[PDB]
């Protein structure tokens, strides 16, 4: 059922495709609000009414629950790539979101340009955000490699500053399997190819 | 502030206020959560997106000429206020509130919500890593040291649940030349370690 490097063409989009909704347009607008709040003038007296508006909007959203809830994909249990997660979730305003494709050699790849909510050192991506993105990519690389495992250990190494506001290439690949034990590796590079962050993860199942 | 010069219980981060940017951010956090639970078929989402865009336009148009200065915690400038773990005006942050303790450790308690979900009902492993990474930077600051991150080794012991109080703790463990070694963990209310970390930083 789930797409893997053996049953799907190279370039198969693994994350959720744009559908033109609706809720995705609203989530994009929320992401835009999140960005703007970090840049806005904090002395703006209008922020009082803006908070009322945002709270009003949230109240509306809360009062409109879906009649039939969509299932949550447990990717780490072999159910396919997740759609609700804080890295790639289209309806998750925490997610950039990252778009990922599976390639013929077993690797998974995407490019993301990150913005100020993701900031740690001035002008650069928080080292923890780099870890979050890489963790998720390894999960997707495992799905695409036809394997499933619970995260056991992540070892992240930081080589060069990771900048905001420019294209970062995320890549992951399942490297080996020994029984229940899966080893997966990935990195984040700038457009010139230089590695900023790399990771080795160990998984079980 | 460092455990040398400051009392146990010193709040280290900048927790949200009743004022006006913090209340707007808190309200944005509420929207973010609601979007993940709401009816995708609700026809009103058309107007909701228009309002959020209108709000964003307002916030964008009400911005200073020069952006506000940032605290570079990793370069010894103090604790960050802009980050996606503790920043009161960063709607990506839960936010986590951290305090410094006499023994040199830092600690905070957080209840995580559905935007942070990985496995169903549970915190994304990468979110645990993020939270821990920042906690280690703060622990270094409270210990009066600072270095850029070199390596973070994160071990997952037990599942980390959403919707309940989690304790985050970090402490600078040693300094050996340029190398700073820092450790921490996330524990449930019963004290059990869900996730632990060891970080190496280079001054």
């Amino acid at each position: 059922t789930h797409p893997t490097f053996e049953n799907s063409p190279s370039g198969t989009v693994l994350t959720s495709p744009p559908d033109g909704s609706a809720v995705d347009r609203a989530t994009d607008a929320a992401r835009r609000v999140v960005d703007a709040l970090l840049r806005t003038d904090r002395g703006n007296a209008n922020l009082e009414r803006v908070a009322e508006e945002l709270n009003s909007i949230a109240g509306h959203l809360e009062e409109h629950a879906p009649a039939v809830a969509e299932r949550l994909i447990d990717m780490w249990n072999g159910e396919g790539v997740t759609r609700h997660d804080p890295v790639t979730g289209p309806e998750n305003a925490l997610a950039p979101p990252v778009v990922l494709e599976g390639l013929s050699d077993g690797s998974v790849r995407g490019t993301v340009t990150l913005t100020i909510p993701y900031q740690g050192p001035p002008g650069h991506v928080h080292g923890g955000v780099s870890a979050l993105l890489l963790d998720h990519v390894l999960g997707v690389a495992n799905a695409w490699g036809g394997k499933a495992g619970m995260t056991a250990q992540l070892s992240t190494r930081y080589h060069r500053p990771t900048p905001l506001f420019e294209p970062l290439t995320l890549t992951g690949k399942l490297m080996s399997v020994d029984g229940r034990k899966i080893t997966t590796a990935g990195d984040i590079r700038t457009a010139d190819g230089q590695v900023c962050v790399s990771v080795e993860g160990l998984f079980v199942d």
